[PDB]
């Protein structure tokens, strides 16, 4: 089968080594079990790592055959660029969007380690992710798609491995009765999927509605919500070209790693971005989540305002359809398939690729903020004789046609019974 | 034809009397000029408003054969509501969404206005909506809807009108001499078009994209963008029964509109759901806009914080998609039509009907707040041995299949040139 | 769990008895190993059963506890009805259709016979769907909607079931070893399943591309293409009221089920509907099946026609959009989900409700037919001075500005290198 | 303005001289008024036209300042081709599909015509389509798109003109006056626009819903529907090379104008594609129109049945979704506008790009013919140990959290009384 149940003693197996205790206690008991463990971690540029270096050599202190760093910053940006440019976000609660940032994490992370193993002809895969959510079936959807004859092996749901490592406490006890003196970390009151992107908190406390951001100490940004903090008005401006992200307060950079490095600092001091969402997991039961994603909203703003500016409605309507369908896709783990790819290429080329221009906005705090100017050498919006009040009167008059028929269906509708009245006698009301 | 291009001497012509110069000066003027002259006035709850029964009187005063004040707060409501259910906006800019508020009041003042002169026996209409805007053809088609047999004319259209009554300064002078103390008030830098679901700003200043919010004087909530008005954070809670808003701080209303009034100040003492919009007009020519709809707002963020916790993936998708096409609908003044009432009605009966329930947030400024809370005995969400590790091992393995079936897409589309490369060596790339 | 892998030994097990060996061996065989089976047989009105009431008797010969016949038949035709006022069917090739016939068998069977079992205390569902099709997974969602307590046992999937009774030569041999002068029929090289809305042909022989509909002996119509088969060209009316097919040629019936019977003969005579298509499972894989439903197509003919004399182009792009995602629902077994009764719903209300109208065919051979003769009290189509030509250069003069913003982006698409050429010089060309 | 209701005397107008009473004429009258007349004629490979060199020699004969022929053949064809890689076609009636080739006709000929224009320095157009139709609308765009400043005279929408020339007698008699021996040809009891990829009949008697196909001498067909006509059956294959039609029956072609001109000779021996439409016009009113395009509906059979076998569902419904918004603004003249060349673009690149393929089909009468094989290396379809009993058991089980969650809500919507009843005693029936 594709997915190994239970440990393949002898055999080489790669895993996402993040660091922390459930992927080293499983290096040691993958080791220690007969299996030969390889560690690959993904540099993603986490607002709360701050020494990538270190941790392959933990792996390996652990016990790893080998282990490696996959810098996958610019990877990740690039594609965090593309669904800015399509808005590729379906998750929306009052406006208020998730930036599918764990998503797009997911993508880059499991085609990336995946090959990386390949170079390393190892054939077995498996990452922390649980049985319940979305991540394991991001992860084994990319890994198959860059690996065909890849297998998935997850010693956190083999069951003689929860037997014995059951919880954190069984787990650092384990660590401790291998010969290493470890020492777990602080437990919050949350889990936290991060990334450059952003960062994706949920499950524990974060599980009851009643639980609101005011739990959460935000890591790419400040605690706005809280009074005491102060967060001093501040003007931004954002530029594109083409639609590609070039500027930020008149500054260009020498990557886009450092562009979204910036993008992120600029929101950060504000909190901009953060929302709070109930949504539906790809099983089809809900989740609820707190994200933050400070640069990906700055960007999502202006790049929307100068879309507002440049494009007719129809390609609008076409952009949030796309968009919103693409955006569930990258959630299911389906942002490389052939529905999300015709999608994606069809808003970069015919969308972005006009979205040339700069807007000025000032942000106060979260999302409270104004947008002071938008500016563009390709706006069809123009504050200045091309048709007469007349040529106005035959548009108007050409609707009648349909106007009648429209007037013929509410008598229609009130009487097979659908609508009490029709327009008649007023407001037209449907039958409650 | 239907439209009447110059004054109907001898007949009785119907006019939207708002009050205020332009149709003050043209009641004189048609009086005047041999027309019989009859003012009808929307009730529209307007919050710039404080005395309506005083206007039927000055049309009176003014020369009008007869003055009505005809209360459309209720109808307002009503559909204000029903668009909350629907989600009917389709203008939004980073998610800060446009609630629609003057295209409700045109679908209601159209009808009701048009019907109260069918009452009277007058079957000629005029307002003072501009040849180059959406009102126009909003109240044409209202207009019609209601009464079939509907002639339109605009005076102010009239080129013998505009010839003798050019400008503001023209018609007041106009008022002068023809015999009254006529004092005009105070210009504004941009327009204004209220009702009780919100407010819409445009025109003169506001035309360039270099003004912003700062150059406006909010008429339904605080300057939060002002540093220097104190606005202290506040805890609000919204209560829905089947989709219907009942309850504001846990106190019901005895009707609707007094709910959404409560809901306006609530919502106005933070600035909330003010947005800044640049749009496609229906003649496909675009037009800037900064408006305000607090209460509105309020409602729009409780309802789709419950309708997350309530309803599945498909059946969210079916609300944003079809939302977003009545709002354009809304827009286009097709707000009865029966492609918007199949979209309407689905929406109301099958989505709205099982949003019961209450959400708490703390509003601070503008569009900065939290959610506190939320609960519904409709929830599907619920934060607690339905299916175990091995069921989700046969879900995933079933995927295989199809997976395949991508890789070897992205290979062809790899071959034929669109993809630089595929999945097998990391990240697949769409050709530059 | 909810998915029983072995025979529950003592337990009373309601079988969908549809007769035939797999059914019947299976009755013996768990009466053997210790089960008490129950059989429940669905009236479909299958064009290929001439005596419905003889196999509830033969599972009572063979060991049943007792065996019921569930009329389902007008049940049935009402859902198709519904299917027909929603052009619900989403498998087209060139435009022809699959009227997902089985799809709504499922819907009715899966919820009707579950319902029975529930009447008699029987908990135990199982029914002789393969583990690689989309039915077992329709009976198993329309099962458990109905019985929450519903548990699963498909004998066909039982490892121990399967080793004992391999294939159908393993079977007739167990009828007669356990004293039954067992005979079985003669073996198609392709599967059926039937019901009164159509029959669906596929495996064996017909999962080959290179076998056609001429190895197919057709149950609901003749062979149309064999061209010694004489076919008369026959003309025939199809009236409906509300959306109600009420009348095939001038004749009324005094129930739908008669209605449906008779508009199987008119299409059958001519072998109308038959069509080809390789289709997407719910797994994602693909399977080819050849299907016949003269009836449905002969309804979905007219229907449509009249759609299209009586709505208007918004209303008929909804109807084709939401007919196509309601087919697909359907399809997936999800008819009464949420997703699906608002898209139902909504077009029963608004799109259906005016569909009065009568429509003349001539019908030849297979789906070459003539449309003759339409006629509607509620047509908007009128063979006859509301507009003149001034109103519609007004009308065209409106498009200028929109134009000159297409020229642009035109222009604009030639310098990032999209467009080889604007339309400067001709036909503006995408790049290649 | 842009329209330029009466004659331009002095200046250059050019016309489309398809030939004929109403141009011929149009031509001597403006030539008399004081116009300078300059023909162009679109060879198009009409079906009904065999000597376009005769037509530029007529308008000279008339009095034409110059007169060219203007071959938009290649163009045509690879716009017809790239609407059936789209499926650009939104006019159906019970699957039968108009294939939109005079919408198709325009784009290329009011582009190519007014481009030639521009080269001989003439500004002014002039076509004879009425101002009821769709044609004047589309010429508009498509010349004003290619030459900003255009400007339009219609010498048959002039007063002047009508005045004078009222109809065809007035016209021929018109004709004779001027000096030529003139002789009007038969007229049909319906109008016709042809070109290589369709003709299109409607008006006259075509506007009656009683007359039928029955009244119509195809140009690019046989009468299918006269019994006693002779139409042998007839094998055919369609091969694609990467989306493109390459062969027909084992046979390549120098280009593609043979391609489609063979692909209208096979399909023509059948009357293979004929339909009869009902529709809306861009005005919004209806139009009865009866359609032939056998090389058409060839190519969009063999197309479709090869996508089926290759592309996953996601993919397929995008292919119908976009194809019929394409379809309906290819209709309106928006074939090159953003909005459309983003669908098309992108159904080209990512749906087309795979059609690699060929199709057998055998051809009868009509839209009567069967499918014999299907064949292609891309195929996703494999008549042909992935995945066990077991994995789908776990597939099944993961559906049960929201299958609950649909019962409830089914019990939700009879409880609100939206359903008679649930799912509880079978059938949901929503309340009537
Ligand atoms: N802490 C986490 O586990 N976050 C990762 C998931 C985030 C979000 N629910 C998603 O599926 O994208
Ligand atoms: N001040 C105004 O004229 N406002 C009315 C129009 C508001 C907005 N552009 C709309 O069309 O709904
Ligand atoms: N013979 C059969 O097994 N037919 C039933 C399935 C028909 C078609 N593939 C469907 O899924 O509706
Ligand atoms: N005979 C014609 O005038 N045909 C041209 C119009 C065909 C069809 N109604 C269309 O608009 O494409
Ligand atoms: N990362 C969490 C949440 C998710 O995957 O959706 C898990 O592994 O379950
Ligand atoms: N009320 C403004 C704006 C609009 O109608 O869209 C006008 O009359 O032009
Ligand atoms: N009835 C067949 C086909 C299907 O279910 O889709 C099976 O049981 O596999
Ligand atoms: N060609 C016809 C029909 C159409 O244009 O739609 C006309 O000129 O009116």
């Amino acid at each position: 089968t594709t997915i190994l149940k239970h440990l393949p003693v002898g055999q080489r197996i790669g895993i996402a080594f993040s660091g922390g205790l459930d992927t080293s206690a499983a290096l040691l008991w993958m080791r220690q079990k007969g299996a030969v463990p390889y560690a690959y971690t993904a540099n993603l540029g986490q607002p709360d790592e701050e020494d990538y270096d270190a941790i392959p050599r933990r792996a390996m202190e652990y016990g790893a055959e080998n282990a490696r760093l996959i810098d996958c910053r610019k990877q990740l940006v690039a594609e965090g660029i593309a669904a800015i440019q399509c808005g590729a976000f379906h998750n929306t609660t009052g406006g208020l969007t998730y930036f599918n940032t764990t998503p797009l994490g997911r993508a880059v992370t499991g085609t990336m380690l995946v090959a990386a193993m390949k170079e390393d002809g190892v054939n077995i895969w498996g990452d922390g992710s649980t049985y319940k959510g979305n991540d394991i079936e991001r992860f084994y959807r990319y890994g198959l798609l860059t690996n065909a004859e890849l297998q998935i092996y997850k010693p956190w749901l083999d069951t003689d491995f929860i037997d014995e490592l059951g919880g954190r406490h069984e787990m650092s006890e384990f660590m401790i009765a291998c010969g290493f003196d470890y020492k777990m970390s602080v437990e919050k009151a949350y889990s936290t999927d991060s990334n450059m992107l952003g960062a994706t908190h949920e499950a524990k406390d974060l599980e009851y509605l009643n639980s609101s951001v005011k739990i959460v100490n935000p890591i790419m940004g400040v605690k706005f919500w809280d009074e005491s903090v102060k967060i001093p008005a501040e003007e931004v401006t954002v530029r594109f070209e083409q639609g590609h992200p070039v500027a930020l307060n008149g500054k260009t950079f020498s990557d886009d790693v450092e562009m979204m490095l910036e993008a992120n600092r600029i929101g950060g001091r504000h909190g901009l971005g953060m929302s709070d969402q109930i949504e539906n997991r790809i099983i089809e039961a809900k989740s609820r989540g707190i994200y933050e994603a400070p640069g990906m909203a700055l960007l999502h703003i202006a790049y929307e305002r100068l879309l507002t500016g440049i494009h007719n409605e129809d390609t609008i309507e076409q952009y949030h359809a796309h968009g919103r369908q693409l955006g569930r896709l990258l959630y299911q783990g389906r942002w490389f398939d052939s529905q999300a790819l015709m999608l994606r290429d069809s808003l970069q080329r015919w969308v972005a690729s006009q979205i040339t221009g700069e807007v000025t906005l000032e942000l106060r705090r979260g999302n409270d903020y104004s947008i002071l100017n938008t500016v563009s050498e390709n706006l069809t919006y123009k504050p200045e004789s091309v048709f007469s009040p007349d040529d106005r009167i035959g548009q108007l008059t050409m609707r009648n046609l349909d106007i009648t028929d429209t007037r013929e269906k509410l008598f229609g509708y009130a009487k097979t019974g659908l609508l009490s009245s029709s327009a008649a006698s007023g407001v037209p009301q449907v039958e409650n």
